[PDB]
Formats: structure tokens, sequence, C-alpha cells
């Protein structure tokens, strides 16, 4: 329900088949929207081939859509994830790290604040150990302590760089009871398991089998405006389910509302995505802003200028309920009939969509709970 959004969903798509292909043992997880949003943000510092590469990297096609239509987008996507009386408790943050001793263009300091309500900070990068000690400073401090240490090192003739994060500790509105998690097996091989704390419930669930994509497909709210959407592939159909995604197919998904019993069973758990965005959006074209020829005139009006540092961290923590403050009471109406067993108990696809936008927020992969 927003222009970009198809356009975000691509880019999503694009980005998680490139970190699934890296390699297939690692825990993925990141978030599609608070990386096309940093660096919508950064193209406003920059011109022509540098520019366009950018907006192209972000699954933008620059012939068909009008410019004006992809920062707009970007504007209502951010009037709607950080409201006043409501939150979704999201903890999101991109900073700016530009060297002291340049001359900062007025507009792009504005755009940044007023348009991407984001920071940007002066630094003296002359003193490495000292910059990296205030990058992560910032971050520990907007992540209230969560994300420690992030940045490891710097480049020696870094002149700017940039930080992006995320933390997400969802409420669900019909949560899980902590008397029944138990430790259960978890399938990471087809003849090997490892123990994992187990959430369980029997209910009345918006989960359905999809012959398709050849996988239980579950779907379920967060308190506030998301939806979190479970994909278990059946035996040997994890590549098939992640070749045969599709924004046409989410969006059918989200528009049903059908629920049916079921017993589930879905891990407790804590994942992170670290990534350094030079070399994963290297890898989807974007490379002029990190090099010496980049146009960064919007940025700097006399010196030259490249981005070399770009992080993003993205931390999921998945629990029977986000807070200790007991929900409203409800009642489904769960039927006598024997109810589907579906365990989240082998490797598994989600993504977590705004339920206004349908914006991908979240997309991942869980290969191992006891992974991190």
């Amino acid at each position: 329900f927003n222009k970009i959004t198809p356009n975000l969903a691509e880019f999503a798509f694009s980005l998680y088949r490139q970190l699934a292909h890296q390699s297939n043992s690692t825990n993925i997880f990141f978030s599609p929207v608070s990386i096309a949003t940093a660096f919508a943000m950064l193209s406003l510092g920059t011109k022509a081939d540098t520019h366009d590469e950018i907006l192209e990297g972000l699954n933008f096609n620059l012939t068909e859509i009008p410019e004006a239509q992809i920062h707009e987008g970007f504007q209502e996507l951010l009037r709607t994830l950080n409201q006043p009386d409501s939150q979704l408790q999201l903890t999101t943050g991109n900073g700016l790290f530009l060297s002291e001793g340049l001359k900062l263009v007025d507009k792009f300091l504005e755009d940044v604040k007023k348009l991407y309500h984001s920071e940007a900070f002066t630094v003296n990068f002359g003193d490495t150990e000292e910059a990296k000690k205030q990058i992560n400073d910032y971050v520990e401090k907007g992540t209230q302590g969560k994300i420690v240490d992030l940045v490891k090192e710097l480049d020696r003739d870094t002149v700017f760089a940039l930080v992006n994060y995320i933390f997400f500790k969802g409420k669900w509105e019909r949560p899980f009871e902590v008397k029944d998690t138990e430790e259960e097996d978890f399938h990471v091989d087809q003849v090997t398991t490892v123990k994992v704390p187990m959430m369980k419930r029997l209910g009345m669930f918006n989960i359905q089998h999809c012959k398709k994509l050849s996988s239980w497909v579950l779907l379920m709210k967060y308190l506030g405006n998301a939806t979190a959407i479970f994909f278990l592939p059946d035996e040997g159909k994890l590549q098939h389910l992640e070749n045969e995604l599709t924004h046409d197919i989410i969006t059918k998904f989200l528009e049903n509302e059908d629920r049916r019993s079921a017993s589930l069973h879905l891990p407790k758990l804590s994942i992170t995505g670290t990534y350094d965005l030079k070399s994963v959006l290297g890898q989807l074209g974007i490379t002029k802003v990190f090099s010496n020829g980049a146009d960064l005139s919007g940025v700097t009006e006399e010196a030259p200028l490249k981005l070399s540092k770009a992080v993003h961290k993205a931390v999921l923590t998945i629990d029977e309920k986000g807070t200790e403050a007991a929900g409203a009471m409800f009642l489904e109406a769960i039927p006598m009939s024997i109810p589907p067993e579906v365990k989240f108990n082998k490797p598994f696809v989600f993504l977590m969509i705004e339920q206004n936008t349908k914006s991908p927020l979240f997309m991942g992969k869980v290969v191992n709970p006891t992974q991190k």
C-alpha cells in the first residue's frame, strides 16, 4: 500500500538471495527498509552516475518512476514507522560520520535531519581509535546497550562512515504461555538434531500449507502495525521456497484472514545479522559512492569524498510475550477435531511486514536457533 513498496520488496529479495548464495549455513537477518532508507537519503548528496547507481541498486527504475515519488515514498514510510501514541517498539537509527575540517553543504545536513530524520556528526578521523569509539558509543547508546562494539576497524583514509542499526522485540497480539515453553529438537540436518527452547500453543492460527511454495505459511500479528510471516519448507524444499517467493504471493497471504486450529511449536530465539554494506551492496551494483570517483558534491562542495565504511546490524528477539505487561484477555473457539501439529523445528524463512505500507521491515532465515 505504497508506491515504493513493490521496489522495496524486490530489493529485499535481491539482497536476500545474495546473502543466501554466499553461504547456506549461517542465520540471516536484515532490514530491507532500514538499508534502503539510509541509501535513498544518502543519494540526496550525490549526483549523476554515482546517484543513479544507488537508486537502481535499490531496485528503482529511473526511466519509469520519478525521483520525487521515490523520496515522498520514503517520507510516508518514515512518518508511519515512528508515530507518538502508537509504538511497534522499533529501535532504529542511522548515523553519518564525516571528517571534521570538511566544508559540509547545509542543504544536505537539512535533508538528513529534517526529511529522513537521521543523524550527522563530525569527528576527527585523524585519530582512528577515538573515531571508532565515538561511532560505537553512538550505536550502544541508541540501542541502550544491545549493540556494542559494532565497528571493529576503519580504513586508514576514512573520511566518511555510515552506521545503520535496528533492534526489534515485538509483542504478539496473541501471546504464548511461558509455562508451555520446553526444550525440543531442531533438525539442522536430516540426520542431526540440537535442542532449543520451543514455544507452543494450541489455538486458531492464520496458517496453511501452500502447494506452490511447498511450505507451511504462518502469519502472526504484533502489537502495533506489523505482521510476521513464517515459511516452513517441506523436506528438501528450502531452496525451492527461496526461489518461488514473490511480492504478489506475499500480498495474497496478507489478504487472507482465515484461521484454523493447530498445535504450533515456535522457537524462542535471538538472532543477529551484521553486514558490510560496501561489499553486499557492491554485489548489487552500488560501487561508485564507495570509490574515489564518488560524486558526493551534494555533501561537500570542494574536496574529494567517498564512503569508506558502511555497516548494518539487525537484531531480532522472539519470545512468548514482548513484555511482562499482561495483555487484555480473549477467548478463541477451538474445534474438537485433531489439530495439525506444525513445528518450526528445521530451517525456515521469515519476513516482517508493516501493515499500512506493507513494506518489508525485516527478512531472514533461521538455520540454527542456538547459533549466535
